[PDB]
């Protein structure tokens, strides 16, 4: 299938070369496989998401997503327009208040969540985690992410926008789960990405345009929207049936574009998601 005039970002994981605007991809689209997003929640109605999407879990008056973030990182994962997985189930998990912000001891509690609700959701194809969110090192919440990839979820965590080593931050830090460094259109590290050895991949992060609240859409940037196209690609390469949750992170890096990224610190992998999509 090919999406013309699509966000760069969807573009770029499907080519050989930064530049082009078309997106290329299997039609299974993710089908039967989930992902779930742990954020701010996602405004499930917007005519994007056609049905696909769920509110299944919040720690917070609402379920809701007052703030956006969330929305933004499910349409990356897989609204019609701006997702790579245009036919996957997303599952929204509200970890984060209506201004981003929530206490490591929720996100835990989260991610163990989505390790027991996982049994009570039908995804034959495998599950995915998206988790756009970090703070300062927390042996606690390594664990819990590296519980919720050992119980069957393809995990993928931002690496954070310090323009650091992300051995200084949760969950980027863990190693047994997959860390995402961020992009831009001309194949530069954005400028805000964390590095290190911890780093897995890199996605587009660099003026990501995908859903809002509000039934709208806008671009932001972050390794907040690196992240989503990495969850997103292994649901879709999941339903393809080339890997598995537990092997997604590794296949990914094994089949990404090599070397091309600029301003790659030494030591830190230079690897660029692709689907190797070849119509």
């Amino acid at each position: 299938a090919a999406q013309t005039n699509a966000p760069w970002g969807l573009a770029r994981i499907s080519s050989t070369s930064p530049g082009t605007s078309t997106y290329y991809y299997d039609e299974s689209a993710g089908q039967g496989s989930c992902v779930y997003v742990i954020d701010t929640g996602i405004e499930a109605s917007h005519p994007e998401f056609e049905g696909r999407a769920q509110m299944v879990k919040t720690y917070y008056y609402s379920s809701r997503d007052g703030n956006g973030h969330g929305t933004h990182c499910a349409g990356t994962v897989g609204s019609r327009t701006y997702g790579v997985a245009k036919k996957t189930q997303l599952f929204g998990v509200k970890v984060l208040d209506d201004n981003g912000s929530g206490q490591y001891s929720t996100i835990i509690a989260g991610m163990d969540f989505v390790a027991s609700d996982k049994n009570n959701r039908n995804c034959p194809k495998g599950v995915v985690a998206s988790l756009s969110l970090g703070g300062g090192y927390s042996s606690s919440v390594n664990s819990a992410a590296a519980r919720l990839q050992s119980s069957g979820v393809m995990v993928a965590v931002a690496a954070g926008n310090n323009n650091a080593d992300a051995r200084n931050y949760s969950p980027a830090s863990e190693p047994s789960v997959c860390t995402v460094g961020a992009s831009d259109r001309y194949d530069r590290r954005s400028s805000f990405s964390n590095y290190g050895s911890v780093l897995d991949i890199f996605g587009p992060g660099t003026d990501i345009l995908s859903t809002w609240i509000g039934g709208s859409t806008r671009s932001i940037s972050g390794t907040s929207m690196a992240t989503p196209h990495v969850a997103g690609l292994a649901a879709y390469l999941m339903t393809l049936g080339k890997t598995t949750a537990a092997s997604a992170c590794r296949y990914i890096a094994d089949t990404a574009n090599k070397g091309d990224l600029s301003n790659i610190p030494f030591g830190t992998v230079n690897l660029l998601a692709y689907n190797n999509y070849q119509a």
